[PDB]
């Protein structure tokens, strides 16, 4: 439905379709475009209680921002899963993406069988 942007440079960040929420929380961004527009710095943690195990930092792509987008995960199978910081994003027009979440619908809850059939492990 609606365009998130960089909030520091303005660069496409993606879609709110692109998102599901984990656990009432975890703001993730499915699909392999996403990949293509920030780039990751590692920062590996053991599992914390809710079942993220940390493997990096995100970064916009753009290398004249570099803003901090969130961090990517393994949760269950799927690795390299990124989570944003949902601070970080303002809406294509400017509110934030927090003050739009505020006053629109929830988003899609995470479904492991739409990620599977998305990430099939074969
Ligand atoms: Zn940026």
């Amino acid at each position: 439905q609606k365009n998130l942007l960089c909030g520091k440079c303005k660069a496409y960040a993606c879609s709110t379709d692109d998102i599901r929420i984990i656990k009432d929380s975890h703001h993730i961004v499915l699909g392999e475009a996403f990949k293509e527009r920030y780039t990751t710095k590692p920062h590996k943690k053991p599992m914390q209680f809710d079942g993220f195990e940390k493997k990096s930092k995100m970064y916009c792509r753009n290398n004249n921002c570099q803003h901090d987008w969130g961090i990517t995960v393994k949760y269950l199978t799927f690795d390299n899963l990124p989570v944003i910081k949902i601070k970080s994003f303002v809406m294509e027009s400017q509110m934030d993406f927090q003050k739009w979440k505020s006053i629109n619908s929830s988003l899609k809850n995470f479904d492991v069988e739409e990620m599977s059939n998305l990430y099939p492990p074969f």
